[PDB]
């Protein structure tokens, strides 16, 4: 119709929606559309909720930022910069946007696309800002040297009987006169049968992107997204198709949404089947499907469509600081601080779920049951992956945090069938509860990562009795997965708070690997009142220390008849017959009471294995109790992320300080400002906090300065 108003770019729009995705230049009205949805209604909406620029190659191929219209790419790759207005930033926050054109060559990455990818990536990093990535690709372009591609001749082994074969490849002088000055072969002239020929060595092709260089170009942006998943927040999202260079893309920035119905895939499923011989594959969502990726760990999250995509992409920012210089942005909560939480962990088996975001009420219907976080907050990755652990990010009282928790219920896995091997049928294996398998360990071990590059403080809800060391498991490298753990932890930059829950408990390598010791600055340990810790469970130190032998020198102690029965075997002038009698009647008693004595052996262990213990020898910082938890950890993670921000700012005007010695000057400068009688309230985390936000080094500067001013000239005696 004349009354619309339409763009010229309808046919690349349908070209997109054929394919089943969205042309890249929607995006951005895509991102407005999923910011006012995340704001709520249209009564308090900011007035340019997003802005954005394309990013264009110049001639000297650095990027320009430009208001141009839609559509004018030059090549198969596009990239924006973009600043919204969200709760965490009102007044805004800054992303680069890098994505494929699917419409433009289908995709394939080339020089020009390469170029492009990098120099948007590059200034990402050079910001300090999120990379988001939208991937809708048919990797490393392939091309074939036109020119020659028909005018070529077959020097036949019989040109009567070409079944015979070839001898080589040839162009005769007047073809070669057609094209000797445009750079397309290497030639070596011949002569046979009286003939002068121009021999083929190599094809060069006189236009660029045809073969290698395109995949010294996929190694260069591969090299990149490595990069910069260590220096800034990198986030992709699959529509349609991830290919190839692709695939590795995505999983090198680590956070991936995958759209249902669409593939990541290194060689597609007929190219398989061809190079095999028989079709094995029936799709390429079989090999690369969400069925596959969501399950092994590689795609975080599905989304049915791209819309859910980009919303998902917004939801994962709000957890994350603006940029990789900033604090991580705390919101005012609407779920109280000040509550207890309402779910209670059970001995019984429960869905680790329901104590991290609550349930509805299994009797008040209509009502929630609080968990730990504030309500609605808890959203899960890698869920269908190795599920005896579950990962995600939460609020604690508007504070962003990564979360690990432990699944307690026996885990249900459907082992797919192998297609290509005869004898391979899909089976179904169970994974026991608060254990690490090599499949959990490697979750947990990524997740930790994830989280330290986000700039995340993390929270870890302790509930293992070790790691699977059964011969399957150790064979499938469980070894390998827990030393992440230990690395993982170790290389956390932010406050890390472990805590045990009620009924829960932490023993043997999975207290080792996860331990305050490996990162003293970050690491805080606490038990609940009902928790429990040591090397073995209580069954496994009485079947080590607490035999047989020390259960039968038990029952001689405490138990009257067994006492008598030792007593009247003692006497010599005993009798064969009474002695015969005696003994039988000391073993009917050692057999009537083995089982509970060994139930008392057992509690005896148990009682080692208390909070109680755990506190006096100095495992962990404090015991707690479960329904005011919430509470307490909440004000400890804001003093700890304050006085962070107050001993960074330390640091980088006196770098030399050790960090016992700032901890005590902290102290001190609080007690010069109260008073030595209100020294106790430092203890006090509320108390401290509120006194950090009042009082938010000028002479430590001086002197750092001067020492090094003065090393330098002792160091070379000229510059004077
Ligand atoms: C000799 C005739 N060889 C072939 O027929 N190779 C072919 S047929 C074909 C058809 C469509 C697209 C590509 C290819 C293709 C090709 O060049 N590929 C690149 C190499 C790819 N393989 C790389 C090594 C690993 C491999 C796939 C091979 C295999 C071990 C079978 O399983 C795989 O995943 C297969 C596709």
């Amino acid at each position: 119709t004349p009354y619309v108003t339409k763009d010229l770019l309808q046919a690349k729009r349908f070209q997109a929606q054929t394919l089943g995705t969205t042309y890249i230049y929607d995006f951005p009205e895509m991102f407005r559309q999923a910011l006012f949805k995340l704001w709520g209604s249209p009564d308090k909406y900011p007035k340019d909720i997003l802005t954005y620029t394309e990013l264009v190659l110049d001639s000297q191929g650095q990027l320009v930022e430009m208001n141009r219209l839609p559509g004018g790419n030059e090549v198969g790759m596009v990239a924006f910069k973009m600043r919204f207005k969200t709760q965490e930033y009102p007044e805004g926050r800054d992303v680069i946007v890098i994505g494929n054109d699917i419409t433009f060559r289908i995709g394939s990455f080339g020089p020009g696309e390469d170029l492009l990818y990098l120099r948007a990536s590059e200034m990402a990093r050079a910001e300090g800002i999120p990379k988001i990535y939208v991937a809708a690709n048919s990797g490393a372009r392939i091309g074939m040297a036109e020119e020659i591609k028909h005018m070529f001749h077959v020097a036949w082994v019989d040109p009567e009987d070409p079944h015979k074969g070839f001898k080589y490849l040839y162009l005769t002088p007047q073809d070669y006169t057609r094209i000797s000055s445009l750079n397309s072969v290497h030639c070596k002239h011949i002569e046979e049968g009286g003939e002068s020929r121009y021999m083929i060595t190599d094809i060069i092709g006189k236009d660029d992107g045809l073969g290698v260089e395109n995949l010294r170009g996929s190694g260069m942006i591969a090299g990149e997204s490595s990069l910069a998943y260590e220096e800034i927040v990198t986030i992709s999202l699959v529509t349609c198709r991830a290919i190839g260079i692709g695939a590795y893309l995505v999983r090198l920035g680590q956070r991936v949404i995958q759209v249902e119905n669409s593939h990541i895939i290194l060689t597609g499923a007929s190219a398989l089947n061809k190079v095999l011989g028989r079709e094995v594959y029936t799709s390429n969502n079989q090999l690369g499907g969400v069925q596959i990726m969501h399950y092994n760990g590689v795609s975080h999250i599905t989304v049915p469509d791209d819309f859910e995509g980009v919303y998902t992409i917004l939801e994962w920012l709000s957890y994350m600081p603006k940029d990789n210089h900033s604090p991580v942005p705390i919101i005012t909560p609407t779920d109280p601080i000040d509550r207890e939480i309402e779910f209670l962990p059970s001995r019984a088996p429960y869905d680790p779920r329901w104590m991290l975001a609550g349930r509805p009420h299994p009797t008040l219907k209509g009502t929630w049951q609080s968990g730990f976080f504030d309500h609605g907050s808890f959203k899960e990755i890698m869920a269908p992956w190795a599920q005896t652990v579950v990962t995600g990010r939460a609020r604690l009282g508007g504070i962003p945090v990564g979360v690990i928790a432990v699944e307690t219920r026996t885990v249900e896995v459907a082992v797919p069938a192998d297609p290509a091997n005869l004898d391979s049928e899909a089976k179904i294996i169970q994974q026991a509860g608060q254990v690490w398998f090599p499949d959990s360990a490697y979750k947990t071990a990524q997740a930790i990562k994830d989280f330290n590059r986000e700039k995340l403080p993390l929270m870890i809800f302790a509930n293992w009795r070790g790691f699977s060391g059964g011969m399957k498991d150790m064979y499938d490298q469980v070894l390998k997965f827990g030393a992440y753990i230990v690395d993982g932890l170790r290389q956390y930059k932010q406050p890390i708070l472990i805590y045990i829950p009620p009924y829960a408990e932490l023993r043997g390598g999975s207290w080792v690997v996860i331990d305050a010791t490996i990162n003293p600055l970050c690491i805080e340990m606490y038990a609940d009142k009902e928790s429990r810790g040591g090397v073995l469970e209580p069954e496994g130190t009485v079947e080590i220390k607490f035999r047989k032998k020390d259960l039968i020198k038990s029952m001689r102690r405490i138990d009257p008849a067994y006492k008598k029965l030792m007593e009247q075997l003692g006497e010599p002038d005993l009798s064969d017959k009474d002695r015969k009698d005696l003994e039988g009647r000391l073993k009917a008693r050692e057999d009537l009471l083995l089982p509970i004595y060994h139930q008392v052996a057992v509690q005896f262990a148990d009682f080692h294995d208390t909070p109680g213990r755990m506190l006096e020898k100095g495992v962990i910082s404090d015991i707690l109790e479960w329904k005011t938890a919430r509470t307490f950890l909440y004000w400890r993670l804001r003093r700890l992320l304050l006085e962070d921000q107050v001993k960074q700012e330390i640091l980088q005007a006196s770098g030399e300080l050790s960090h016992v010695h700032i901890q005590s000057m902290l102290r001190r400068w609080f007690v010069e400002t109260e008073g030595a009688v209100k020294a106790y309230l430092w203890d006090n985390n509320q108390v401290v906090v509120q006194w950090l936000e009042q009082h938010w080094i000028t002479y430590l500067k001086h002197d750092s300065v001067l020492k090094t001013i003065r090393g330098l000239v002792e160091e070379n005696p000229e510059v004077a």
